[PDB]
């Protein structure tokens, strides 16, 4: 069961000690990172939580994934420190997580600064699988790191349009769009009106997705009644986020200069994706 | 529920108005067209039904797919007119049909002669997806069109050999054959005898499929008792028809100069495939 | 039902007559042969059983698959004779075995020395599928054939380390390993100790699989208490054996000069894989 944040580490050379009984979340998160073509993952460990940061290849999307120490089975970190992980190196490791593993344990030791330990346990046969992954002390992408500030509950006022999609709905919408376009217009008139997602390709195909019941997608709008909100957004990274099916239910927030924020939470994991322009 | 053919269109500029609560049939039919490497689909709309015509790439197979107006939820057409659809343009649209869509609506308007409208509805969340597809007024392949006459119930006398396969059986037989050959011999002696499907590849492999019980595959024969019926037929297009699993139960008819007709019906859709030589 | 070995063949020109009601075993065995990149299969028929021999492409692994006549539905062979089968020729035939076939029959006739007959029966519709496969009188790989002697119950004394994996466990272990390495160290200290599977790749990743409960994997050891057993083995062929999921439960035996033997039995089939170095 879940004991949360510990005052002292079970092992003594431990700078980080983490244990969690849903290792499948790491698999799906790293499938997301693969889909974004992230080459290197930035990791911040603090005494209260571990955060994974990355950009997509186009550098336009920012991903921040937080795992809350108080909501995992065991958590200890001595202080604030950073690690760099080559994503390709760990891809197959995280993809190897399946139903046979009921625990993931992560350890980082003072006396082995370039190693990160991942331990998977199969309890049916007392099998323990230990990975020693070479990691580095990373140069910090400060723009990426500070994007976290730009996703506080308080900072989300200038987001006049927001709604929720299930994983299935998000995947469907952006798969359907991606079939024919890289760009989509999001439009909504002020007031009690439908949400429009649409595009036009001259002399071939135009497509229009209209959501007639705001209530059914939990849409909230503060668009002034007489105004039209209309932004044009890129959808590549959204397909990635969708397919990765990491969550359950995804909150989507739009801002008038075209930034799009996707948020989902599921137990200990909080996933944020911010895409600009 | 199903209201069939209407006297007047709900919308007024409508030359065609079509609605149907099993949109999955369009998906499977267009998977068939893709498998046949059809580049362009010919469409005839009349006040009683809509028919889709195509040839396969080899031009040897003729496909005629009819959707009966009286058996759909809503149908209206002003007169007889023709439309041409680029198959590749609409491929992803039709492939996007899934369980979330409970209705497909098709509209063609007088004042927009180069547009065909496809509307899909998700009733769980009041989501409406509207495609505007560029279409053309087609030059008519008259040989293709008149192949329809060559599939009337009356015209099927000179077919002395016929039987039925389930979708599963058809797929199995022509997948098994396609593994090793492009051509198969169909042979049946007059009288109460087994059906043979077979081929020979010198110094590698010969294969023989024998159906010992005519009753179990609903075989009917008018081959004179003392005669042998034997034709050699190409099977590529048949694999396509099979894999597309559009139907349930497929009637197969053979003629002595080697033409092969496949027919299946399921609610509003009637699918005919004629292959020559 | 199972009548076992017959004194006389139903047909009279038969040198071999074989029938069996689990044809799926042939499919999975030939998937194994495909995974090993076996080009030619050696077949020994005797009056008591039929044996399939092959090497993998690297020639380091030896596969011996025996089907016991007394445990099949019908078996007859006149004497000891050998056949050679091109694996690629028969690949699609064996892959075509599915749920619709409840019987496989194999026949070899005196008067047709270069033909091997495979007959599959679908009893739902009285359909009989007969393959005539060109085969040859093979030059004998005597090293391969005599590897059978090196797998007698008696010869397995100098195997001080052995345990059992389910199909799922074997696939998991060698898929996990194959992600990152071609070679693995198997290590076990004498006495009541854990089994180690591990490797090291400098400056990227090391991996260690430890089995803490010998009982749970049915491990038996005769390693002297004060000694360490340690061998380095190649794993490619093991992935093949695993994925082919031919069995249920697989016995693994290790010898101090690095040979690894895998054995599984399921009804009439006994499968042995010996890999050297």
């Amino acid at each position: 069961e879940r004991k949360g944040i510990l005052e002292k580490p079970v092992r003594p050379q431990s700078r980080l000690e983490f244990s969690y009984d849903n290792p499948l979340i790491f698999k799906n998160l790293f499938i997301y990172f693969k889909n974004l073509k992230s080459k290197n993952i930035l990791v911040r460990c603090t005494p209260t939580e571990i955060t994974f940061f990355s950009r997509d290849q186009s550098q336009a999307s920012f991903v921040i994934a937080t795992i809350d120490g108080k909501n995992v089975n065991h958590y200890y970190a001595s202080d604030v420190f950073w690690l760099g992980i080559n994503r390709e190196l760990v891809e197959k490791m995280f993809n190897s997580i399946d139903r046979s593993f009921l625990k993931i344990t992560i350890v980082h030791r003072y006396d082995k600064p370039e190693t990160l330990f991942f331990i998977f346990t199969d309890f049916d046969i007392d099998k323990e699988c230990t990975y020693q992954i070479t990691v580095s002390e990373p140069e910090l992408d400060m723009d990426l790191i500070e994007m976290e500030k730009s996703i506080s509950e308080e900072r989300l006022k200038n987001y006049p349009l927001r709604w929720e999609f299930t994983s299935k709905q998000l995947k469907k919408t952006f798969s359907d769009l991606s079939n024919y376009t890289e760009l989509v217009t999001i439009e909504k008139l002020g007031g009690d009106t439908p949400l429009h997602l649409y595009f036009q390709k001259f002399n071939s195909i135009s497509y229009h997705e209209m959501y007639k019941s705001s209530n059914k997608i939990n849409l909230t709008s503060t668009i002034p009644k007489s105004q039209v909100f209309q932004i044009n957004v890129k959808i590549a990274h959204i397909k990635s986020l969708a397919s990765a099916m990491v969550t359950d239910k995804i909150r989507i927030l739009c801002e008038e200069n075209g930034n799009l924020i996707f948020q989902s939470e599921m137990d200990a994991l909080m996933l944020n994706t911010i895409t600009l322009n």
